[PDB]
């Protein structure tokens, strides 16, 4: 089995895993839609009661599985709970990162395509004051790229450039992953993360200098970091904050687990996991929070910046921000640095969500790294044609895997590790080899508070929020549902083949 | 490896393979649309120049592969041609019967649902002379069953009864296939085929007694068996006749090959294959030809019977015939016997098109029969939800696999066996163990005439007929195309896993 060469490489790879498009695109939208500072109290509490404990659990499960040659949850869940139902629940930790990769790599490719177009100056020129005469050209620019429907048919028409840039993006992911853990993922992370940090700081500084008749960047920071205790009784904010915590830290994705399975059995996971989790939050609240919102608030004021955020997840990052930058000197290049930042942020996360599938093929079906990587790319590339060509397929995949799936899988893996396997065995496995120990209070948080927190959250979700999505959507959602259910069955069949191969292997030695 | 117990069982199983819904539903529609007797000259020539030679080739390939423990074309194509490209072309002989099973078993289930409803008398009552007041209730009866779209959305809404009858149909297929070759397929065929023959003869006799002011059954037989030499210059008729020959004899489906791989290495295939092929043609031209057309012609006259046939493939068998029967004493029960005949005809063919997938899983991935059958059922059952719920998905699958696919695969397997492997080695393999020898002229037919016949046919197809289907269809065809292309990739991945398993097996002994 491969291992992380250096401790820094481990940290930066796990930080690259977490620090992605969730920090710079998703977080600003979530915070703005949910009252800015009103979102932040629930967010900080969710980091403390869910984010930190689950991160530790996933490192522990990972390292534990890796010590026996298993990187993924079908096998690992079985080690912790010797039951057939554990292998089947384990499939979600292959399915979730597979479904996420299918749309996530595609969005990642947009940032590469935009970066190329912004560098070379093939960008829209707004007329040289009206807010709609400035935003519209950039809206049309995004809409032509991805091919937003112009009529009634729920069909997308990606531009030829967008399609080819997706191929290149797939190729860049393959070129890193094919070199492995230490020579691929680890080496790249040591380059990407410093680059990512420098680009983000420069952008924050530039944005901090923005001032118009409508306000300054400081007004954005006031909006984001000013508490509103009247939203603490709103369950919608709590649900939003916990979902962002999961997405942002890569929890319930099976990706922290796969990476941790390359950590040596003896090596520290307590301080290392805390550092990775803390690095992500800095990149999220300080860097990600200080770019999009303050720029939007400076140019448009608070109320218009909120309305922009509610309109679309991609509105703020792909339309509004570049439009704002175009009104400043050197703004096209500043647009390039933004999209380049997003590309590197995405690339380090997409190599993380494809590694579980690769680890499964190597560990359980004994494929070489070359074949495991190429087949994984092939499945992701093929399946992405659904997201590329069917309108709202992306949204459906993001909901079932990236939103519902991750919270469900987070609760599941906590139950399996801390209740079934055993709380005291779990607690010991977490702390073993630790440079620091997990604060004692977290034993009771992990065992009682976190599972009750997530169970109540998921109950309110299924009752008050998902009956609408099951009944008030266009019929084409069943195409995506049909396909991703098929993907689960496919992966189940692979788990079946893996165990039959094991049975023949045990009848041969 | 399993083997057919008796020679009769072999014959009746291979006859059950060929004699299906193609004989009783597809053939009447094809003949009527193409000028009746005008269709028959090309049909007889296609039987002689394509049907007979290819049947022999598929028995030979099958038996040859079976002698080395291989039932399916990925392996068999490789034995005949030791090239990587041969295994990939071999996938079509898993893909075609898999895609065909997905829609064919569903249509088979309609005949079971209709049989149950006709037996119990839950049928429409037409008013006790107007042709539309009689046909409409039966049209509505079929349309409610399968859930034909009432609006603009390309969405089907199967009745609860139809869905449950599909489950039962899947279960009946499983219950036969799970018992194996001799104890399942062979035992059932010895019951089904005699039953099928008796039911068909009784129906022919009953139909022969039909006489109205618009004509008799004899007028139907005159229409069908009267030559029109002015259509012999029409390429559309030739294309139609060859397509029916392929479909009707199960050629290019990989199903004759899989069945033949259970024939002992020494056993006769020349007389046995000719008998099976000849039994099918009797059931097709004498039995299938004498039911639907003569009844339609008796009640409506020739021109109206032709128009009915052009309206739909299911119009004649599921709407018109039962409507005609309802005007006769005991007609509901006669409706039952028709649908019962269709069910048994379908069931013996669907167990044949699922056996390739089962043979692959047993032979190459070393799954037990139980697991191979259940996983095959699972994939077919799951994938059938596409055909059940998306309007015209059935048509798209029938075209790419059941129409284009089979002719392409027929030409491919002939090239591999008679050109690459070697004409003289092929000829020897066919004749070895023969109770009779293949007439010498067929060597030159197999080597020169048949391949040139099919190549010219496929050229005119791609030039004059398929650009319309690629450009003049609704966008929803790309859902079915996307899914069945995914199925090909899935099966390719399984061929990849099968060879990796072989490589580990050869490094273990
Ligand atoms: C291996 C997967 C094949 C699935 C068929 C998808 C064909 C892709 O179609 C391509 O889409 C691009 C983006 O819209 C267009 O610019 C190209 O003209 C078109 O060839
Ligand atoms: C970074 C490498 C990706 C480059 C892909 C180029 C795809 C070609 O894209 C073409 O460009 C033309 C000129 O701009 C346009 O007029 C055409 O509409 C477009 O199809
Ligand atoms: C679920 C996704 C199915 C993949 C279908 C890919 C669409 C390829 O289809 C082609 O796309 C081109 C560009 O969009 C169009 O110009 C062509 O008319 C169309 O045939
Ligand atoms: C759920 C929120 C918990 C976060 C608070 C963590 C602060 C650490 O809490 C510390 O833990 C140490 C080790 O158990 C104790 O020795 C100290 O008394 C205690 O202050
Ligand atoms: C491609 C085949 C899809 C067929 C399934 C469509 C059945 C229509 O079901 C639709 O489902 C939607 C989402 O749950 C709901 O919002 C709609 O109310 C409902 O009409
Ligand atoms: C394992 C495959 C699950 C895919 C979801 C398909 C759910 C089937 O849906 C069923 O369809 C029937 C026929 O229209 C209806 O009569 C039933 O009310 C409905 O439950
Ligand atoms: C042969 C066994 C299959 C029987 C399945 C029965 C499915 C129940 O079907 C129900 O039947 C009712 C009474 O006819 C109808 O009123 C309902 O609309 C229908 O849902
Ligand atoms: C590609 C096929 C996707 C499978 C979708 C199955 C549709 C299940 O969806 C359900 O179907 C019922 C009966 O049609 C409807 O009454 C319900 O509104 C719908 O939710
Ligand atoms: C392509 C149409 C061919 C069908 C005709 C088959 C009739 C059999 O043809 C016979 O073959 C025998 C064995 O080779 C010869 O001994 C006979 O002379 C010949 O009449
Ligand atoms: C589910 C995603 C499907 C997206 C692909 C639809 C692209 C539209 O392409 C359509 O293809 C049809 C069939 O080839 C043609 O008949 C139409 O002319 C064409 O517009
Ligand atoms: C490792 S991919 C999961 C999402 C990622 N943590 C992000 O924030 O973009
Ligand atoms: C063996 S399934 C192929 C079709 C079948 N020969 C029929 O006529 O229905
Ligand atoms: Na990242
Ligand atoms: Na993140
Ligand atoms: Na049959
Ligand atoms: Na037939």
């Amino acid at each position: 089995r491969e291992h992380w060469a250096t401790r820094l490489g481990l940290i930066l790879a796990m930080a690259g895993n977490a620090v992605g498009l969730g920090n710079f695109l998703r977080f600003p939208v979530q915070a703005a839609e949910n009252g800015g500072g009103a979102f932040m109290i629930p967010y900080i509490i969710a980091f403390l009661l869910v984010g930190i404990p689950l991160m530790w659990i996933e490192w522990a499960m990972g390292r534990y599985g890796g010590a026996q040659g298993h990187g993924t949850t079908p096998a690992i869940f079985y080690l912790l709970w010797r039951n057939r139902f554990a292998k089947i629940l384990g499939v979600f930790g292959l399915w979730i990162p597979l479904v996420v990769a299918i749309y996530y790599v595609y969005i990642e490719s947009w940032t590469l395509g935009f970066a190329i177009k912004f560098l070379v100056g093939l960008v829209p020129e707004p007329p040289p004051t009206d807010p709609d005469s400035i935003l519209r050209p950039f809206k049309e620019f995004l809409y032509s790229y991805i091919g937003v429907p112009k009529g009634d048919e729920p069909i997308l028409k990606p531009s030829l450039f967008a399609y080819i840039v997706f191929l290149i993006t797939m190729f860049i992911n393959v070129s890193i992953l094919i070199r492995g853990i230490s020579k691929g993922i680890e080496r790249f992370a040591k380059i990407a993360m410093p680059t990512l940090f420098i680009l983000a700081v420069f952008l924050v500084i530039r944005v901090f200098l923005l001032e118009t008749p409508n306000g300054t960047a400081a007004d954005g920071l006031n909006f984001l970091w000013t508490p509103d205790f009247e939203k603490l009784k709103d369950p919608g904010v709590w649900i939003a904050a916990v979902g962002q915590i999961f997405f942002t830290l890569s929890l319930g994705f099976g990706a922290i687990i796969t990476y941790a399975s390359y950590v040596r059995k003896d090596q520290d996971i307590v301080l290392s996991g805390l550092t990775a989790a803390t690095l992500n939050e800095k990149a999220e609240v300080i860097l990600g929070g200080s770019i999009s919102i303050p720029a939007a608030v400076a140019f448009f004021g608070v109320a218009n910046a909120v309305a922009i955020a509610k309109a679309g997840a991609f509105n703020l990052g792909f339309i509004t921000l570049p439009a704002i930058f175009s009104q400043t000197a050197g703004g096209t290049f500043l647009g390039f640095l933004w999209f380049f930042l997003l590309f590197f942020a995405g690339l380090t996360s997409s190599i993380a969500i494809m590694q579980p599938m690769i680890a499964f093929l190597e560990d359980e079906l004994k494929l070489s790294r070359k074949h495991a990587v190429l087949w994984t790319a092939a499945i992701v590339f093929f399946s992405a044609h659904l997201v590329m060509f069917l309108n709202k397929s992306l949204d459906e995949m993001d909901f079932w895997a990236g939103t519902i799936g991750v919270v469900f899988f987070g609760l599941t893996e906590l139950i399996i590790f801390f209740w079934i396997f055993g709380a005291d065995k779990a607690w010991e496995e977490i702390n073993r080899g630790g440079i620091i120990k997990v604060p004692r209070i977290y034993y009771y948080v992990m065992r009682y508070i976190t599972p009750a927190f997530l169970a109540v959250l998921l109950v309110v979700w299924a009752r008050e929020y998902i009956p609408k999505i099951m009944e008030e959507t266009h019929w084409t959602v069943w195409i995506t549902r049909f396909y991703i259910i098929g993907l689960f069955l496919f992966l189940t069949f692979l788990v079946f083949l893996a165990e039959r191969r094991r049975n023949h292997e045990s009848a041969g030695t």
